């Protein structure tokens, strides 16, 4: 009924250039009827030949199309013979090899990335498959289409002539090649049983707009509905019925985490959701599983039920829900259930995509010692904005193991106490690596990568990129220090750690523009300061986003120098409460972008599997 | 992939025994299977035998499956040729007519009826090509299932020879049909458009009946999260901070009846996704659009909003935000919201279905002069039971007429001591007439069903059954005055009207077993008290069913006796309240089995379709 939407939905989007335009066709058949002019303004013999005229360039347009479709097919088909052909010796090679402890374990990981290569091939060859039904649907669908409005029926003698012969439909290596892939899985590795081999070789509808069960939106609506009620509450509540009889820093300097994470995952969500649709592969770019995946409706449910669990514990520290248990236990609860929910062991509650994220950040946090891939480096860079919650967990450990004194009531909000303060200082060492921790993470990745790829120019720029961090943290720390013991060059350290500020920023956001972005390409063409491509419909977006960064990046530096430095002692707290939230949605912009540029370099070589070794 | 789903969503309901039984050749093959004798000893010869024997009872049920469909397919085929015959007729009857003012106006009507007489053939023929493409492809797949599992070669051989040359499958005479009606819609009626034509035409995915859309179900779950959040918050304001100045029952009384049209509407919802899931064509029953049809998601979205506003109402009569405006001004309000919600009259927020209802509403309060059909005694029944409403509407235009005084906001709440008393007193007696309105209009439309058929049994009994309401009211009114009055034989008063408790409920209870759920047959199998054929899977709701209707029956006459008499002094106002929320659950109940048993008289009849005039 409606071709158009449905074509654009099923397009595997790395070849999406290589598919039949269907909506320039339909534009240029209604110009064409459209631009018909009367009967009596026109001789009959004029209408012909305008008629015949543009029939001619209309089939001229087809046969172009059709070779096109007609050479990348081939090439297709040549690359998939020439795949399998290597992939059948490599599996002679390992049964030989078997046929004739560590071996057993080797053996192991030979058919663990054996039966991972097949499924992959298996994939592209269904791909293909579905490439050649849709494009011949389309064709199909265009001439019948033709056939109507001009009355002129020249459309089915063309595509019984030319396309019913076209090798694209008349060829059926695919299908034998997916027979002989079937036969060799089921044999040589499964051993005989048809039902596994073809569990694990099914191809569920990936490449279309398979909509998510109805309980999972019943649930993200639940919870974001539960979220507000419970958020203009907490408000109310904290606006009528609390007097801060003994501040309520402590309070917020420990919740903000929590709110942190919560906004993260919902960027998260929205930057998913936006990949998705906007035709990035971010399945192929993270290496993932093509045919198990979360979408951003889990996303909006993780972060709506963690929401609710923040919003009930605050609650709880308002009022007085509880009159035997202190008040000091509800954020412990929390940050436990929070963990708890981490790492657990059993098999529930998307145990699938917990145990990744969780190699993942033992891979991140070991960081010399491993190999460097997209999601490391992607991972550590969002650690790089998270700072503040590994903050707010250094602050939390410290007051609780020093400042509060547990025999009382009001545990948490009166810090009523002599030394109140030994926390909010800067002094014992303890407030500059905890923020210079993902900064050296970024450092040592770069240094490893120089190494491994000896190409000196994009790495060791990039790690000298995350040093300037070290040099403002520490000028600060020490211009703070001699600001506290009274020294007379006191000032001087404020002197060249104003450089180190803008030597920061100005650095950062070129790489951020110039390499990370890909913008300000020299053949930008009809799109100005912007490259040749670009996947994202509108360019208002690009503007807003290049205006945009600059502003952010300049408070991210004084965010870090102030709150590390800690500052200004009067309306630093409540800069950096304000400033928090801004550095995530500075990130979550930078992601759209960063994996756009990431993508396109995988669509000129028509990549669309992840090719693996064994 | 899995066949026994996608055969079982896509049967038609009437028609459910005419298609073919794949589950149970797929049990039978497997227990064929499993009851494979051994090698070892039982000897090559016995497990032919056995294999050949199997093989020919399975090749007759087939056969006999095969016949079945045959004739079945021959029958609808002659019954949609003459029925196509007769519109033919008719539409060329009308043609003449117009080709040779109030006959403009009785041809818009017969034009009006005559493009609904297409539309419901088209449909028909639509359905008839799709049982055919599902017969056929099922027995494809289980001839194919057949083949894999015992490894042989006769499958395909009896599949090419007798399913092939079926009648069933060769026969394309609907296809030409399906073009003429085309032909002749677009032609006669619609002149030379075929665009409105097809429109008209075109036969959505009934069967596929597509997931509702995310933004549906993504409101239903933000308001009922927003309604639960606000009835704990409620409760909890209600116990907590309420005050002792002068009563709540006067506003109780007052909110009494948006809650039991909401808790109406969530019920209604309810049965819908029941009756649809179940198998019962309440489209058919109710004679609604098989194209556009409301979903349980669409009332449960009006009932969430529905609760959401009455909860914010009371909200606000509890905590007073507004120090300018008086308390009882929120449920007039509300109560203007929702009328003003009913009958908008723009295009917008379920505008085919508001206006539907409007004009079912004026045909049941006009009920003795329209005709009568389903959806109008249906409505009429569910007033039956909703009588609780029109009590407090009655009850607060009392109140707010005779008792506020509006001059000081002492509100809605309280401050008298006769003032409560006259609208709680009987003196005018109108409260027997509020309650005695919906038997009224059932008796009056059973008086006048009687006298169109000229049938006296069901409507003469019915209208009798209906008849004992007025008894039992006008007896408790008298004993109630008489009591005020003190007269000595008041209690003569109480006795007869006792007996008239009893005739009441014992009438009404056998006609909700014996007719209206036609239970208790005389020729049940192994459904001991029960009938013959069961829609729903369990017998154990039918059974539980039968023990709620009795005690629910009873509480119900008490209930509106208790309620009409304004006896028994503080004791008739909780019983009253605690009882008012079963009787929409013993409606709720009653439409199951009402509407299922409605719907085994047409499965009998092979009906799928409503039949028209012109
Ligand atoms: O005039 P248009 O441009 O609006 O064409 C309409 C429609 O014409 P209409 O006005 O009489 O209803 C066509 O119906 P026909 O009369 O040709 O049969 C319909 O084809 P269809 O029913 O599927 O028939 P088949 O393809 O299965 O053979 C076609 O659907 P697509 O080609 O699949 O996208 C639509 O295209 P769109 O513009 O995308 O909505
Ligand atoms: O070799 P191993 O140690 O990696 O484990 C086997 C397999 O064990 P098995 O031999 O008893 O069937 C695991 O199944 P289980 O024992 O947990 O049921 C399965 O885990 P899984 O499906 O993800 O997890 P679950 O859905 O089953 O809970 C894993 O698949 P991957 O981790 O996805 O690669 C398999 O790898 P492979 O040898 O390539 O088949
Ligand atoms: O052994 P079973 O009983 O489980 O059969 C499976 C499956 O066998 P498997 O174990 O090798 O995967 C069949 O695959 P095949 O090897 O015959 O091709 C499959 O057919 P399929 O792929 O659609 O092939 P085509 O019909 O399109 O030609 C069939 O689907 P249905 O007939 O359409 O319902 C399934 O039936 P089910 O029980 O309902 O899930
Ligand atoms: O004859 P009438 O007075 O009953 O009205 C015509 C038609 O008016 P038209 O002649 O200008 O096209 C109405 O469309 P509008 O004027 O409101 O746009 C349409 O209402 P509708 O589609 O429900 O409502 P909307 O979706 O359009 O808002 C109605 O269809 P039905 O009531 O569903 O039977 C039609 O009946 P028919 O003659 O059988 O085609």
């Amino acid at each position: 009924m409606k071709f158009a939407e449905h074509l654009s939905a099923h397009i595997t989007p790395e070849w999406r250039k290589q598919y039949i335009q269907y909506e320039a066709f339909k534009d240029m058949l209604y110009s064409a009827q459209d631009q018909a002019p009367s009967v009596e303004v026109t001789d009959e013999d004029t209408v012909k030949r305008y008629f015949a005229k543009f029939e001619e360039k209309f089939f001229q347009t087809c046969e172009k199309e059709l070779a096109k479709i007609n050479t990348f097919y081939s090439e297709k088909l040549a690359e998939a013979q020439r795949r399998f052909a290597t992939l059948q010796n490599e599996l002679q090679s390992s049964l030989d090899a078997q046929k004739e402890s560590h071996e057993e374990r080797v053996q192991h990981r030979n058919i663990k990335d054996l039966k991972l290569a097949f499924s992959e091939f298996y994939l592209s060859l269904i791909l293909l498959q579905n490439y050649q039904n849709l494009n011949f649907t389309g064709f199909r669908k265009i001439l019948k289409k033709h056939d109507k409005i001009l009355e002129t029926s020249r459309g089915a003698d063309w595509r019984v002539a030319h396309v019913e012969v076209a090798p694209f439909y008349t060829c059926k290596k695919i299908n034998q090649l997916i027979s002989e892939t079937e036969a060799v899985v089921t044999n040589e590795l499964e051993d005989g049983d048809r039902q596994k081999a073809m569990k694990r070789l099914r191809v569920p509808p990936l490449g279309a707009a398979q909509p998510a069960p109805a309980w999972t939106t019943f649930r993200v609506g639940l919870f974001c509905g539960i979220f507000i009620v419970l958020n203009i509450t907490l408000v109310l509540a904290a606006v009528f019925k609390l007097e801060t009889d003994r501040s309520i820093w402590p309070l917020i300097r420990i919740y903000r985490g929590g709110f942190l994470l919560i906004e993260f995952l919902f960027l998260l969500g929205i930057n998913t959701y936006g990949w998705r649709q906007a035709g990035v592969n971010h399945v192929l770019i993270f290496e993932l599983n093509p045919r198990s995946n979360l979408s951003h409706q889990h996303l909006f449910e993780i972060a709506g039920f963690l929401g609710i669990l923040w919003c009930l514990s605050l609650l709880a520290c308002f009022f007085a829900p509880i009159s035997v248990i202190p008040t000091y236990v509800y954020p412990l609860a929390l940050y436990g259930f929070m963990v708890f929910f981490l790492i657990n062991p059993t098999k529930t509650f998307y145990y699938k995509s917990r145990f990744w994220l969780l190699k993942l950040l033992f891979r991140v946090f070991t960081a010399p010692f491993h190999k460097v891939g997209f999601a490391d480096f992607w991972l550590a860079d969002q650690l790089n904005s998270l700072s503040v919650i590994l903050m707010d967990l250094e602050y939390m450990i410290c007051f609780y193991s020093l400042e509060l004194k547990w025999d009382e009531s009001k545990g948490l909000l009166p810090n009523n106490s002599e030394e109140s303060g030994i926390c909010h200082k800067y002094t014992y060492g303890v407030r500059a690596i905890v923020q210079c921790i993902p900064a050296w993470l970024r450092f040592i990745q770069c240094l490893r990568r120089y190494r491994d790829t000896k190409r000196a120019f994009p790495h060791l720029v990039n790690a000298g990129k995350y040093s300037t961090t070290f040099f403002m943290v520490t000028f600060a720390a020490l211009y703070s220090t001699h600001k506290e013991r009274g020294h007379s060059d006191t000032m001087v350290f404020f002197y060249l750690w104003i450089v180190f500020y803008i030597i920061s920023s100005c650095y950062t956001l070129i790489w951020d523009l110039k390499m990370d972005w890909g913008l300000f390409d020299k053949n930008a063409g009809e799109n100005t300061f912007l490259r040749e491509e670009i996947v994202y419909p509108q360019k208002a977006y690009y503007y807003c986003a290049i205006i945009e960064d600059v502003i952010l990046r300049f408070a991210w530096t004084i965010q870090i120098s102030i709150t590390s430095t800690t500052l200004l002692p009067h309306s630093g707290d409540i800069i950096a409460t304000v400033f928090a939230p801004l550095e995530v949605f500075r990130r979550f912009v930078w992601n759209f972008f960063r994996l756009e540029n990431e993508h396109l370099n995988n669509c000129g070589e028509f990549r669309a599997v992840r090719d693996i070794s064994v």
